[PDB]
């Protein structure tokens, strides 16, 4: 039916409603997006909001759910900045701006995507240990990895690849 494109879940909470922008018909979870009250009537995103299409600092994946940095000239995915571990979230409950970008390791910054094999961005790895694999998370979720957020004895965030998934 309809999905939160940032954390992939079909279904909302109290206090952490679906919301859909009015232009693009993006959906997002409260939470994943920063909306602290639920709007009264419709709702915009921050890229209709401006009426722009920025590209993703960290993958080369057009459209989605995408946040400013403190410039508010750079744009980068909510997920990629969740799951690629130098990126932090200025505010976690408004999810903006995204900062420390420039922490991401040159090692990170030449990993190439196994599954677009687009020498840009930044490329999170598989979460077993000694799987190299590397891949876009915009890329990691479109394809169809397993992509989830487990609770541990604390919140840790595991991707893997085709073949551990
Ligand atoms: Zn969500
Ligand atoms: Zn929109
Ligand atoms: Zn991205
Ligand atoms: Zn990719
Ligand atoms: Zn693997």
């Amino acid at each position: 039916d309809v999905v939160c494109d940032v954390c992939q879940s079909p279904d909302g909470e109290d206090g952490n409603e679906m919301v859909f922008c009015d232009k693009c018909n993006i959906c997002v979870h409260q939470a994943c997006y920063g909306i602290l009250k639920v709007p009264e009537g419709s709702w915009l995103c921050r890229t209709c909001a401006l009426g722009v299409q920025p590209k993703c600092l960290l993958c080369p994946k057009k459209g989605g759910a995408m946040k400013p940095t403190r410039s508010g000239t750079k744009w980068v995915h909510v997920s990629c900045a969740l799951w690629i571990p130098e990126v932090s979230i200025g505010s976690p409950e408004k999810m903006e701006p995204i900062t420390k970008v420039s922490h991401i390791p040159s090692s990170r910054w030449a990993l190439v995507c196994s599954l677009c094999n687009e020498k840009f961005g930044a490329s999170i790895q598989c979460s077993v240990k000694n799987c190299r694999t590397a891949f876009h998370v915009t890329c990691a979720f479109d394809r169809g990895l397993e992509m989830k957020t487990i609770l541990a004895e604390e919140v840790k965030f595991k991707s893997y690849c085709p073949k551990h998934s």
